[PDB]
Protein backbone atom coordinates (compact mmCIF):
# COMPACT_ATOMS: atom_id res chain seq x y z
CA UNK A 1 0.00 0.00 0.00
CA UNK A 2 0.94 3.40 -0.46
CA UNK A 3 3.52 4.80 1.81
CA UNK A 4 5.94 8.08 2.39
CA UNK A 5 8.66 6.89 1.07
CA UNK A 6 10.78 6.06 -2.29
CA UNK A 7 9.83 2.70 -3.24
CA UNK A 8 7.20 3.08 -5.57
CA UNK A 9 9.05 6.09 -7.57
CA UNK A 10 12.12 3.64 -8.01
CA UNK A 11 9.67 0.80 -9.45
CA UNK A 12 8.93 2.85 -11.94
CA UNK A 13 12.15 4.23 -13.11
CA UNK A 14 13.04 0.37 -13.25
CA UNK A 15 10.37 -0.13 -15.36
CA UNK A 16 11.06 2.79 -17.46
CA UNK A 17 14.43 2.24 -17.73
CA UNK A 18 15.12 5.52 -16.07
CA UNK A 19 16.82 4.18 -12.40
CA UNK A 20 20.01 6.83 -12.88
CA UNK A 21 17.60 9.74 -12.08
CA UNK A 22 16.42 7.81 -8.20
CA UNK A 23 19.47 9.73 -6.56
CA UNK A 24 17.23 13.28 -8.15
CA UNK A 25 13.85 12.20 -6.56
CA UNK A 26 15.52 11.54 -3.06
CA UNK A 27 16.92 14.63 -3.44
CA UNK A 28 14.32 17.11 -4.29
CA UNK A 29 12.03 15.27 -2.08
CA UNK A 30 9.89 13.37 -4.83
CA UNK A 31 8.30 10.76 -2.93
CA UNK A 32 5.77 8.68 -3.55
CA UNK A 33 2.56 10.48 -2.82
CA UNK A 34 4.36 13.34 -4.81
CA UNK A 35 4.15 11.03 -7.99
CA UNK A 36 0.29 11.39 -9.70
CA UNK A 37 1.33 14.70 -9.09
CA UNK A 38 4.79 15.29 -10.87
CA UNK A 39 5.15 17.96 -13.22
CA UNK A 40 7.91 18.58 -15.94
CA UNK A 41 9.41 21.82 -13.68
CA UNK A 42 8.63 19.81 -10.39
CA UNK A 43 11.89 17.06 -12.89
CA UNK A 44 13.53 19.68 -14.25
CA UNK A 45 13.89 21.31 -10.70
CA UNK A 46 15.02 17.85 -9.72
CA UNK A 47 17.71 18.08 -12.57
CA UNK A 48 16.49 15.71 -14.97
CA UNK A 49 16.94 16.54 -18.74
CA UNK A 50 14.12 16.57 -21.21
CA UNK A 51 13.41 13.12 -22.74
CA UNK A 52 13.90 11.22 -19.20
CA UNK A 53 11.46 14.16 -17.96
CA UNK A 54 8.75 13.45 -20.40
CA UNK A 55 8.85 9.71 -20.62
CA UNK A 56 8.12 10.15 -16.34
CA UNK A 57 5.17 12.44 -16.97
CA UNK A 58 3.65 10.87 -19.49
CA UNK A 59 3.49 7.48 -17.52
CA UNK A 60 2.51 8.96 -14.66
CA UNK A 61 -0.33 10.98 -16.54
CA UNK A 62 -1.23 8.45 -18.12
CA UNK A 63 -1.10 4.86 -16.12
Amino acid sequence: TEDPFFTRGRTMLVKLGLEKYEKNFKKGLLTDPTLPLLTDSALKDANIPPEPRLMILDHIQRD
